[PDB]
């Protein structure tokens, strides 16, 4: 079992929350660290528009990794990826599962993260936001949920 | 200081050594882990032919990351990149420094690794192989050597 849990610091949570409400095609970059107990600490999340990473994406990631490392004193890095599900259920689409899968070909403890304000019940007057953390598992891959906590 | 030292297990060393002798354009992928003391453990190295990673490169990396994690029990990942300097000095070319620099925009503790059997003295009868570990540091980037040990 690669990752036991994911500790998401409250500020990075609020960022994902704010974009989950956007309700509009982008993807986020989770930045933080991993400790002895296979726990992924996410201190910040940056949201921007085979495996390829644009120089625009690199500079944004590096800038926050600098700001975080300068704050904490510890070295930071990209540990996960975020995107929103405003028009579908919070669960990872089969594309997300196959995407996360090839991400794990590099970090193996890499993490998939999804927020969703979507509600199919069109008669309820009650607000809802879901957030799940997932990975991937011959033959096809499938979702495996990772416990996620907020600090 | 992102990384204190690099612990390179003896078998991964021999691999880099074997290709350093090839004397012939490829690049290697260092696979391992990082611990509390900012030490990069490299358990294996795979050598194959903006930031882009081919699906051919991904499958190779994942396969060894599986084999290592199955052996050690701990989760593995890509921690560095290797290439040989058979026709130049062991020191990182300015391209290597700029390459390593944008690698660090993702991992920050990511490591550059170079082996070299090159000897400019054409009158000496004595064999030599150098290996250095480096990173990158507004304005231009420059080489910063990382201590490297073999297990
Ligand atoms: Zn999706
Ligand atoms: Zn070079």
């Amino acid at each position: 079992m690669a990752v036991n849990a994911v500790h998401l610091e409250s500020d990075a949570f609020l960022v994902c929350m704010n974009h989950a409400l956007s309700t509009e095609e982008v993807m986020g970059l989770c930045i933080g660290e991993v400790d002895t107990n296979r726990i992924v600490h996410i201190h910040s999340v940056i949201i921007l528009r085979r495996v390829e990473i644009s120089p625009e994406q690199l500079s944004a990631a590096s800038t926050e990794a600098e700001r975080l490392a300068e704050m904490t004193g510890r070295p930071m890095r990209v540990v996960g990826w975020y995107h929103s599900h405003p028009h579908i259920t919070v669960w990872p689409s089969h594309v997300d599962v196959r995407t996360q899968a090839m991400y794990q070909m590099m970090d193996q403890g890499f993490v998939g993260l999804i927020f969703s304000c979507f509600i199919e019940d069109k008669n309820t007057k009650t607000g809802r936001v879901l957030y799940t953390c997932f990975q991937s598992v011959g033959s096809e891959y499938e979702r495996i949920e990772i416990p996620i906590h907020v600090v």
